[PDB]
């Protein structure tokens, strides 16, 4: 059961350094717990004081599939359910149409399920509209990007302060900046299986991932050039260690193959594209390369490379699974080894979808981490239970403050080995910030 | 005379993005009649930014902003052309405002001028404070200064401004290229400067992991040496752990009470050189001076003198001067030192700015990008004729903003020609689709670089 | 088989462009060549490449243990039939001796010979010592081998001359720098599969695979630390941006508790050894280590570390196919996760038994091309002709000449796109050197 | 017995001085254990060497042990002022300052040979680059009696010493010192490292970040030089003639190119490649050679590029040819302007120029003060090592039939090279471990004694 629990356990230092800091005067005394979100072993972990909650929880998983089959072998402590379903080859109506939105979350507070999506936002908070100015439950913290604002919200009559959690700054960090930067080292590493030392390669765009992916090839010993559409990408590509070109003829792509420089491309036998454009690599620059070249689709989606045009034209045979042998000029023969052929690096999509399949949990232990502090920085002082006339002084949809990722930070700071220094008071008020933090505004870019 | 203009030729075509302005808008002249007053300290890479404002048609007079910084025979070049400078050193220093004050009160009557050029300067405190009257014709001000834009806001605030503002400190071409690049540059020069030391194999203290702290930590490591990084932030003291460094701190448990029994002395026992990247008080005090190991190396790279303590040790350890760049401090006492004596310090500079007391710091391509947004601030002002919009829309406009994003990668656009590469242009229909214009900024106002 | 051809083939550079250029000069018209090495794949080619210059070569099994019977598919095209062992059959070693020599019955004369173990060489005079004073020259391809060369030369026996094809500053450079900077990755990929930036690591030993174990980690965000006992390493490593340290008190290995400086080993999370010694991480040493700290050995012999020590004093446990877990506690006695207990990678044991892939195919390529010259330039002297007096200067082994090296490297950087400036015969004049021979003295270290 | 402009100078050297023995223990450490012995009494060198603050230490622990020596500059630009005068400040007679001629450059050579119009007994020689043993080899065949030892320090002086045997013509013991691994592997790898962007910084003063450069040779000199441009973010490029260094370049991650098409220059204006040599803003010449920069390279260059050299002699770079077809402009000490429009007719606004770097001569010692201290300890302790160890043969006492095999070049065994390797590792900081004796019998070596056998290069 919590053997499962035990294989990261520790492994999340922010989420346990809270438990080791915040097992003393217990916070969130009130609502229970249902919770909604994907159960994976990881995940059923978030409860933290399960006293403070519900401690029965059952996973409402009100999501697709949320649940898993490991939780009935996992989730057996005391009072505390779990249905233990996973996809739907059964109805799955029975359990979502007529869910436990009514059963469970009985309409006297004591309920809460820290969700994705908010359920159904104003519908689902309208069939008890009473809850306004009585906060003891969920505040819409729903993280969901695509959820962004939601501004029926705003203009229509639901002002329930919510403050979502995501878009914060140790969470973009940590999955772009750092951490998970084995993207192109999944291709790069074993899965071409090759040596990258003295080979010229060309990447296309310089964000965060292009950033991440030309460090890492320039360390394996590497040549590398960067294509750019910002100035400013451009310049930080320029001022680093490399340079900038474009594959079209004097930076007008215009009308044909008269607008390209047949010289750079003839010499490149690996491709990574970091851009979610449509055609930022068409059917144009595929027409010279050095008889033989790699392709991996780092970027977004997959509307990138070429289009219905490379599929028939350009037989895709296939040799090793996630890799190809894509002809170039290998008209009839059948053989298409006279250095006529390109490789698919990748299927032609993401290779964390293809090419991988589990993912590690430490990107998701500073996602977690400040969800479950955010219901402190709410509950405390609840506000809600105060006249109307305070009301409305303080409506407003905030990201989620400095501290609340500052204090996150400070966990994981610790959890390597290593000590931040405390400000003597002297030295908080000279630059006009408390002792305790904020220190930097949000205009600040890092 | 003749000799400053040859200094300056030379350096003029280290400057992509100034020289690139004097021809993609030849003819056009969009500064046409503006009469603009600046107090920009007199440099030959000013001399450059003044030469290429006066090839759109408009005319400057320039004055100095510290009488201290100046160059001496680059005046020259300017007393001929005709322009009043005053960057020769008062002998008195009653200077200092005196100059200031001629350029510009002209004659006895007001004259037409309407756009002002400032670093940092105290105009507010002759123009706003003794005639606010006079700024019914000046449209705009260009300031540069981080700490002047929150001054601003807060006069602002208050309602005694009188006339709009912009401040160019903001922009990613400033922000980015003054501060993390450059330091990367002119660290090691300054270093070795100096000292002539083999780095590889030392060890090294950097206190802070701001701006110029990732400059500085990426400067020391090129170089093979060994980097520990002190931080009061846990953010960016998280993203040192990700760069490879370790995070220590120089206090028992983080803790600070001014005993001596506060002091982590394993640590400081083993560090070479130290710097410092901070805007605060007291980050290395003098209990940390004890524990250093003999022989160590102290730079400053953040404001004022006060970031590190220099009081306690003009008053308790020794001075000896070789060069105006490198001082021998002992760690025994006042009373007098050994020529041959193991027990001394060495510190770069006086405790204040080395990449100024080194070498010229950005010496001509990174600061190209942080003048030519200053210009291109003078003609979108202008631009808006402020004149010809009434009185009554006067009051809604006084405001103080930031350059915005499209003006800013045009100055990013020749600095990338000057490097001799090719910025590729986007289709018609690709770029609808990902919601931006041909021309418009590619990225929303929130995004971090 | 023949896939398998096609890209060995094309991942050999040197052999290939030797082939494709010496072509059309025949250098090997009148040698009879007999030859047996441990059978590899790159061996096929090696053989092509010498028949494709003319030589008559006969080829044998000369190692039990080397022969592998899926080989059997390849040499099925060929006319030759060939014959491989399981196992040790030393028994059946006298039948190959005395089939593949012997022919019809009838003595049969070689003019050069190249084989694999150097211990072939002395059944040539014990069988058929008549026609071994009419050979050319010997190259065998063996470690220690050749002071037994050398001791037979120093007491006569084989009267031929010789020279080895291990001693190359071509070998050295691809493999130690290049070669072995492989498994390092793979290890540590397969034991922790995790984000280790920030951590820190003690790497014993920095001769020649130290340098490359030691560069590959600090790129990856880590504080490596270097110990060695030859004071000529130890310099490199502190130019190179690292820190030297030991694990006993001044270095002194008193042998008791007393002597360990338990300070810094309270604050290591890896071990790495690379160095070929005896008891370089004893028993006291590791059990002042911090906890979860990870050992891993990739030098020579499995009893660097001082192993079985817990495994007799201490318990051991079962995890991830090539990792262990040894718990501290001591002989029996644990809780259910407990604190105290160190990791396992390969027990200080090699990584070939499939913990890592190992190095590629890659590696023979570079000491099987200077076979190539080594056979050329010991056949072009008419051993024939030149007087006895004159043999006696003939009668010595020397090294592969400098060079037959350069042709090697020659043809490597033409591989990845280069181009290689000609000396005008002014200059060559200025520096002593043929415009044509070698460029560098035999003290020459590179 | 000096002559310098002002002596004020010394005082600088002295404090920089004592930095340097403090920063170089080696040296400083086997002083001590032969300052009680003097095991070198009646030694006589005279010393031709780069007169840098690291070189007086030597002079120093030379002359306090118990030796006469003197000693003069190497090169035009070599000498720091600084080092000069505290050298001559310690009485020691040398002969260097700022400013110096080509013809000035043969005087002092010269001057420590002679003495007071007579001439000077003596018996070892310590010379760099081979200009001082050629030039007593045959103008003054004589002093070759009494002398009987030579200690190099350069790989090009060696060559020439080694050309003298073969001829016939060298009657002088000879310590090869150049090859120790604490020399070949210190000194002219990692010094470069430290010097090479020092010295082109502080000359151009231009941002290194995005250009590119050329580098034309990848020996020792070579890769340190690479490394020392590729970490300022520079695109640098390396062309070679021998196809060991030219593989070592290419796996580091540097690309291979040749000025003229298809590795063939013979002259005319096809063999060189215009394109390629049309997008490059700096050259460096390392190979050590004659005339790598000819005349059909040099004006068929992109505009406004850097002209550098690092290698011991001037005909790297043909600065012949433009000399007397174009004209010099100076724009600052050390540091030239040469426009390539004609003979004499230039303007200040040409857009055509070039910019050259110490004339051809090495630019680490114009335009920079060097190598650092502690790359330096590893080559003057083996320079110690050895002279003790000839001096008190005496080879000039030697039995006439005993000289056939006393005249030739040897070279330090490997002892002395651990010994400073270790000296020099303990002042970083490190503890270097101790073999216990159960040791000795696997490893294959004593306690004390080696570690690696000869054929090992490191
Ligand atoms: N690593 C991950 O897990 C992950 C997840 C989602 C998205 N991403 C990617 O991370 C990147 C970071 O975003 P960002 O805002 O820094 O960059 P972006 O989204 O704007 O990506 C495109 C980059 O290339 C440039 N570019 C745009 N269109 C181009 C074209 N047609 N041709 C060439 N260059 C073009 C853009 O200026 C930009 O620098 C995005 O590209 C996004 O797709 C990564
Ligand atoms: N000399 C130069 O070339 C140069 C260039 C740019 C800016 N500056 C000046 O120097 C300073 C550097 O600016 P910046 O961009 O680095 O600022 P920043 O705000 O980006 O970073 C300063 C950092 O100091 C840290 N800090 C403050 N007190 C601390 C303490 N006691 N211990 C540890 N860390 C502490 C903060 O957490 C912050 O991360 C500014 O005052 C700036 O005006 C100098
Ligand atoms: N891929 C591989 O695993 C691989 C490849 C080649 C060789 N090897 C084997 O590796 C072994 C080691 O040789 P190498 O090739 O690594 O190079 P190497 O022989 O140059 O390295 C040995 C190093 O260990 C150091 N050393 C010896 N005893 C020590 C001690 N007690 N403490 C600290 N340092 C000590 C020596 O000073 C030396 O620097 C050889 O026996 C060789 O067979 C392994
Ligand atoms: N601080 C200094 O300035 C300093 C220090 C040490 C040595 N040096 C000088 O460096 C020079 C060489 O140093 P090294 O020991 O590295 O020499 P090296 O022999 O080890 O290598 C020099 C390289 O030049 C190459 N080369 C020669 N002619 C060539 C040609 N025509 N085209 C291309 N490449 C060519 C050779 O292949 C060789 O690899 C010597 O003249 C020496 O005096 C100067
Ligand atoms: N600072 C220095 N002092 C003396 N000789 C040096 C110095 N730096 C380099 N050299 C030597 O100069 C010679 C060629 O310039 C080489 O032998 C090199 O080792």
């Amino acid at each position: 059961g919590r053997r499962e629990l035990i294989i990261a356990e520790s492994e999340m230092p922010a989420l346990m350094g809270l438990r080791r800091k915040y097992a003393g005067q217990q916070p969130l005394k009130g609502a229970k717990i249902l919770g909604c979100i994907h159960m994976t072993i990881q995940t059923g972990v978030l409860i933290e004081t399960l006293v403070a909650l519900g401690a029965e929880v059952r996973w409402s998983s009100c999501n697709i599939f949320s649940t898993q089959d490991q939780a009935a072998a996992a989730i057996a402590a005391a009072g505390i359910p779990v249905f233990a379903w996973k996809g739907e080859t059964e109805e799955e109506y029975e359990w979502c149409i007529e869910q436990t939105i009514l059963k469970d979350g009985q309409p006297w507070d004591a309920n809460m399920v820290l969700d994705d999506g908010g359920d159904l936002t104003e519908i689902l908070h309208k069939k008890y509209p009473q809850m306004l100015e009585r906060i003891h439950g969920i505040t819409e913290e729903t993280t969901t990007g695509v959820h962004r604002l939601l501004d029926m919200l705003k203009n229509g009559t639901l002002k329930v302060p919510a403050i979502n959690v995501n878009d914060s700054v140790t969470k973009s960090k940590n999955d772009n900046k750092y951490g998970c930067r084995h993207s192109l080292n999944d291709a790069i590493k074993r899965g071409t299986d090759h040596l990258l030392s003295g080979k010229q390669a060309l990447v296309i765009g310089y964000g965060d991932v292009g950033k991440g992916s030309s460090q890492s090839l320039r360390q394996e010993g590497m040549i590398v050039k960067v294509a750019e559409v910002d100035p400013i990408c451009a310049m930080q590509a320029c001022m680093d260690g490399f340079e900038v070109v474009s594959p079209y003829k004097n930076g007008i792509n215009d009308g044909t193959e008269a607008s390209i420089d047949a010289a750079l491309l003839g010499k490149i036998d690996l491709i990574v594209t970091t851009t979610g454009n449509v055609n930022v690599c068409d059917a144009n620059m595929l027409k010279a390369l050095k008889k033989r070249a790699v392709v991996c689709n780092i970027g977004h989606f997959d509307n990138e490379i070429d289009t219905a045009f490379m599929r028939k034209n350009w037989a895709w045979e296939e040799v090793k699974p996630q890799v190809h042998k894509i002809h170039r000029t290998g008209k009839d023969g059948f053989d298409a080894h006279n250095d006529d052929y390109l490789i698919l690096l990748a299927e032609g999509r993401l290779v964390n979808l293809g090419n991988a399949t589990g993912h590690p949990s430490r990107i998701m232990d500073g996602s977690f981490a400040n969800q479950v502090l955010a219901q402190i920085h709410l509950f405390e002082q609840k506000y809600a239970d105060l006249p109307a006339a305070e009301k409305a002084k303080r409506l407003s949809v905030e990201v989620l403050p400095k501290k609340l990722d500052e204090e996150v930070a400070l966990e994981m700071v610790k959890g390597f080995g290593g000590v931040v220094t405390q400000l003597t008071p002297k030295q908080a008020e000279y630059i006009g910030v408390s002792v305790e933090g904020p220190f930097k505004p949000d205009t600040y870019r890092y």
